[PDB]
């Protein structure tokens, strides 16, 4: 039970050392390219958000852009997608195109990564969609580098209801975290930028306990990150093996981190993840997930009303498929994590 998810954990430590190299190899190229990004007058303001790395080899950066105040118009009845409107190069009128703003950034990367002959380094498009400027360092570590405007304005009425976290986090944390910027990324769905907020993201997974001092001393270890490994886990083992059609591609662990929180915030108490019940701790995230998936719908943590599982972004027959693979799963105590 326990002792088996004990012995994945313990397997997944001893790639401690391959990722952080990797990553090392990452940072070198994302300060370098602070610097070049720092010479052009549109970026001169750019920094680094903070926050990086999604699954074995596969790591994600952003640059944040300081902007003026910026007016958003919500796009259709889509709730995280807008226009934005008052740096001047890239307006469509008294819009900013998020197309032609992510077009000078993608161009200034391509340029400045083939010198530096240095490290071998070559630049990529990955997907449609994305707003990440994807490059593959030495043909093993990718990097997601994401552009991202920030508004130290009020957070967009549709994340009203969103960060439902005052019974677990308190109700004056959600006060904190919601006087912080918010973050617009270059994804369209068009010249239309999408919300983001991985910062926030970073924070309630480090400081993620109803005590302040939760995971502070050994009198209070949750299993809470342990958890999210699993289930980030669970979703890479599986889509290996089902790569033989390749039909669970559309699941990241963007999903398996979203269903989580939802389960902390149904799990307020730091008594819910005490680490002796990692194996039942283990089977919430797991049962949570899956009613996710049979019942279509996953509500993006930070905007309730967008359906990270709808029929647009996933059909039907991928989320039969993963139901039934996770639901195998559960009812045989993993053998995916088996050897
Ligand atoms: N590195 C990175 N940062 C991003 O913000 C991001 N947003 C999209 N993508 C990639 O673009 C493509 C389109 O996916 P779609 O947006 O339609 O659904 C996405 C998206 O709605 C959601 N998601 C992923 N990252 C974020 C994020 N930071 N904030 C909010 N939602 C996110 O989870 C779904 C699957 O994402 P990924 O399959 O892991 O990579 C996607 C994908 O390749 C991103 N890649
Ligand atoms: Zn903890």
């Amino acid at each position: 039970g326990a002792s088996k998810l004990r012995a994945v954990l313990e397997k997944l430590k001893l790639s401690r050392d391959d990722i952080s190299t990797a990553a090392g190899m990452v940072k070198g190229v994302v300060d370098h390219l602070l610097l070049r990004l720092k010479c052009d007058s549109a970026f001169r303001g750019v920094g680094l958000l903070n926050v990086k790395i999604s699954a074995p080899n596969e790591f994600d950066v952003m640059f944040k852009l300081e902007v003026p105040r910026i007016q958003l118009e919500e796009y259709s009845n889509t709730r995280a997608y807008y226009f934005v409107k008052f740096l001047s190069q890239f307006l469509e009128g008294e819009i900013l195109s998020a197309s032609k703003m992510l077009s000078k950034f993608r161009k200034i990367i391509k340029e400045e990564i083939n010198d530096i002959k240095d490290t071998d380094v070559i630049m990529k498009r990955k997907r449609g969609g994305s707003p990440a400027v994807t490059l593959l360092i030495s043909e093993k570590i990718s990097v997601d580098i994401t552009l991202a405007l920030e508004s130290k304005s009020s957070w967009p009425a549709s994340t009203q209801e969103g960060l439902r976290i005052q019974n677990w986090l308190s109700a004056k944390v959600r006060k904190q975290l919601r006087l912080k910027p918010f973050y617009l990324v270059p994804k369209h769905a068009e010249e239309t930028w999408r919300l983001s907020f991985s910062h926030i993201e970073k924070e309630i997974l480090n400081n993620h306990g109803k005590s302040k001092t939760c995971c502070e001393n050994k009198e209070e270890k949750c299993c809470r990150k342990d958890c999210l490994k699993l289930m980030k886990y669970l979703l890479e083992q599986l889509k290996e093996r089902f790569k033989d059609k390749k039909h669970l591609d559309k699941f990241s662990s963007y999903h398996v981190k979203t269903a989580f929180f939802h389960v902390c915030t149904q799990n307020p108490q730091d008594s819910q993840w005490d680490r002796k019940d990692l194996g039942l701790c283990f089977d919430n995230c797991v049962t949570y997930f899956l009613q996710c998936l049979r019942t279509e719908k996953l509500e993006n943590y930070f905007i309730p009303e967008f359906n990270l599982f709808s029929s647009n972004l996933i059909d039907k027959r991928s989320k039969e498929f993963l139901t039934k693979q996770i639901e195998y799963e559960r009812n045989n105590e993993f053998p995916v994590f088996d050897e």
